[PDB]
């Protein structure tokens, strides 16, 4: 019993963290293979984080201008892919394991290693944000701290921090370099635009209180697009047929079927909480996916 | 910035955890220098596992009785004893992965990162607290039997706590890593059940002081108060008492804040008697007792 906000084991992504040091600058580097990928704002100094053109910087730099530490790496060829340096290195990490490079979707979940000059601080759990944003924990340091799912040995690498909006929340980048949401690699004013909550992920957290034992929130049922009106007033994303089908396995478990869960939704969404909790909660929790759910509770 | 439950990077105890099977009663135990430490739970069958007599159970087995398997490989016992609530087996072979590493007893209100295993396979990790009435809010199934709980300074695991036991209240009982329980729980079934539980008061106030850290402030108000009559209201509200031990320790926080300790226990006074009034803090709603003073450092620092 028990339900909780739970991270991968991190050891496969620990043996694969390096600091990398351009000149004065420092941050969080991915050794796998005979690659190293870390974020291109490392090429910058104090007088270029503003605007700069990453292309005519990267040029006054050679092989030998980058220092790759976890020991001591050889760079031997560089290259810009988006957002992203790629350092070939003369040895291949002998800590790497089986991966895979993924671009995970809004409201899915991965975890993150917070990492600080080479070293891992911490691990948790987050969500992609349909606003493209993660709200993660990060100071000074932990640029490059990268995020990941497993499947058994399996480590899909799916995220790259980069930077702390104005807002005080997270974005970045797949590991190919492409930032998730609309984000540059400067720093600039950024909107993040509005952070809807992620309802199918709420819902499979509502399952997950029912398998605990947490169930006064039951009851009443109602209509996929009834629902999804009271959804739009509550900055709550539509509910699909997709994620109707997604949260099958759960209803099927609980004998739960999903309007009747969306029913209970409305109710706590139009009338609070009435001063109870859910799984030791006092708001509507939206970072754990049906996988999630499924996979804690067997 | 941000704040998050957040913890400990777990790759340093993945590599000790194992799998010890007696018959067919299989549970993780922890793999360093060359013993083997897990629940002795594990040398009971079912027939047992009631009112078990581990002594009995204990003198009818030899080293081969027991199974133990690091991953893909098999390794040899050659010695075993029982101590307190856990088994010590002797293994041929050290294992080339022990960290640096101590056994310590921690003290409620305490908290550690759980490295939840099945089969001895790590399967997640995630932050607890020791409750006051000795027990954790972890989560744990069937199988989990011998996950430990750890701290880590630098490169030495601090370990603190190995699982054994669901109440029936759906929370969690186990023993340090000498085999001691934490509260009054026992290996067995018996009619015990958790205690009444209280609020960690020094974690709440270290977590207000994190809320000011990353920009959440209304809550500051105009008051100050003392030690005395601060305890006075806790005591209301079912906290533990706040001691100068605790405002002590409290120091560091509140110089980097520029808010003194009295002076943010007048805020909580506010909070515990007026509620939160439907606001959050650090997104929640509720005031969290499961972050320390120094897991705030930590995280903001
Ligand atoms: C709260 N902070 C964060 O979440 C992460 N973050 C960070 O770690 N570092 C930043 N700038 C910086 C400063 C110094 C430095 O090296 C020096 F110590 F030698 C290296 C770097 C990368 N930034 C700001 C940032 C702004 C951008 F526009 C970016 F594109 C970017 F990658 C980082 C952080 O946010
Ligand atoms: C929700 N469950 C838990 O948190 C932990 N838990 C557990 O993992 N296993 C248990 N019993 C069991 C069953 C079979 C078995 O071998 C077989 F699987 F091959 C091995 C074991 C240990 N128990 C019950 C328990 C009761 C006690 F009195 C104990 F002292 C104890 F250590 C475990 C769990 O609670």
């Amino acid at each position: 019993s028990g339900f909780r906000k739970m991270a991968f084991p991190s050891g496969k992504v620990e043996g694969c963290m390096v600091q990398v040091t351009c000149g004065t600058t420092t941050l969080n580097g991915l050794w796998l293979d005979d690659v190293v990928y870390c974020p291109r704002h490392v090429i910058c100094t104090s007088e270029d984080m503003l605007n700069p053109n990453y292309e005519d910087l990267l040029i006054r730099k050679s092989n030998h201008n980058f220092l790759v530490q976890a020991v001591q790496l050889r760079v031997i060829g560089h290259s810009m892919q988006n957002c992203v340096l790629k350092l070939k290195v003369d040895t291949a990490n002998p800590k790497t394991p089986k991966y895979k490079f993924v671009r995970i979707q809004p409201g899915q979940t991965f975890s993150v290693l917070a990492c600080y000059n080479g070293s891992p601080s911490g691990v948790y759990q987050c969500a992609m944000r349909p606003n493209f944003t993660i709200k993660g924990s990060f100071l000074n340091g932990s640029c490059g701290s990268v995020g990941f799912n497993i499947d058994y040995d399996c480590v899909s690498f799916c995220y790259m921090h980069h930077m702390e909006l104005p807002t005080g929340v997270h974005a970045g980048t797949d590991l190919e370099g492409n930032f998730y949401g609309p984000f540059v690699d400067r720093q600039t004013a950024q909107a993040a635009g509005t952070d809807t909550t992620i309802t199918v992920n709420v819902l499979a957290w509502l399952y997950a209180a029912v398998i605990n034992g947490d169930r006064w929130f039951l009851n009443f049922t109602t209509t996929l697009n009834d629902f999804n009106l009271v959804a739009m007033k509550y900055n709550y994303e539509p509910l699909t047929q997709d994620h109707v089908d997604i949260l099958g396995p759960l209803s099927a478990q609980t004998g739960i079927a999903v309007l009747d869960m969306c029913a209970s939704l409305k109710e706590l969404l139009q009338n609070g909480m009435n001063g109870r909790t859910i799984l030791g909660s006092a708001l509507l929790e939206d970072e754990f996916t049906p996988f999630d759910v499924v996979r804690q509770c067997s």
